């Protein structure tokens, strides 16, 4: 739990598993303490991984038999936060809007305090992430130097009946029901996206630094969820056909919160609470 990665320089780690079965959500959190003799700061680079349920439900809508619902994740949340006015976020992975199927990037680290997010020469230390996001798109949704916040959200569907977008109130309806279940209303699994019949496989990286002998403790918030939308198959006559519509954002920030706190001199972690 301690490498050495170079001359006056070491990766103290440690690591967190907390779940939460009422939010289905794990957070898997790696906090990587950088010692450097040559770095006049305090520094911690955080790997955020774990699961995160779709908890998508399929239900009859009210006291009807013709109207369908498919409650989804419209968009996945992952954000980190500290109310510590000694700690600044330096780096954070992905930094950029980043639509591929599969996500993966490297930080690496230099001593003399050198982070290289860009991923000429060797590293003394790197971490990785890598996730897939099939039809969802990455993009930070809000940064500052206490907090970064990432939306995984609804992208770009070619479903069985064509290229729809992830705002498209017409997506997963079938075109056809298969049976009064309410499953039954909307797109079999083989056309739902991991991220929607499944979760979501966070692997996101932020990197902080911490101003030496200003205070032994730091608190981290960690939030790990989805934004809900609904999306309702009413069956018409025309023999029957369904027609789609969304109540977007129609349950928004349902968040797996986790408070932690980093010791830098002790090189230890307490999780502190969670909801």
């Amino acid at each position: 739990n301690i490498e050495n990665i170079g001359d006056g320089a070491e990766v103290v780690k440690r690591t967190e598993d907390t779940s939460s079965d009422k939010w289905g959500v794990t957070q898997n959190i790696q906090f990587d303490f950088v010692k450097d003799k040559k770095y006049n700061k305090d520094a911690l680079i955080l790997k955020m991984q774990g699961f995160i349920n779709s908890k998508t439900t399929y239900y009859n809508y009210k006291n009807t038999d013709h109207i369908k619902a498919m409650r989804w994740p419209f968009q996945y949340n992952i954000g980190l936060k500290t109310n510590d006015p000694n700690v600044d976020l330096i780096n954070y992975l992905p930094k950029n809007k980043i639509d591929s199927v599969n996500v993966s990037q490297t930080l690496g680290y230099n001593i003399g305090g050198n982070f290289n997010s860009g991923p000429n020469g060797s590293f003394n230390y790197s971490k990785t992430i890598s996730y897939n996001q099939q039809n969802y798109i990455s993009e930070v949704e809000h940064q500052n130097s206490k907090s970064v916040q990432w939306g995984i959200k609804a992208n770009s569907f070619i479903t069985s009946l064509g290229k729809m977008s992830g705002h498209d109130p017409n997506l997963f309806v079938g075109y056809k029901p298969a049976s009064q279940n309410p499953r039954d209303y909307f797109v079999p699994d083989n056309e739902l996206p991991p991220l929607v019949h499944s979760g979501f496989n966070p692997s996101f990286i932020a990197t902080v630094s911490h101003e030496k002998g200003s205070g032994d403790t730091s608190e981290f918030e960690i939030t790990y969820g989805r934004n809900m939308d609904v999306t309702h198959a009413t069956r018409r006559t025309t023999n029957s056909y369904l027609e789609g519509s969304r109540i977007h954002n129609a349950f928004v920030n349902r968040n797996y919160t986790v408070k932690y706190e980093v010791n830098w001199k002790t090189h230890e972690i307490k999780v502190k609470g969670h909801n």
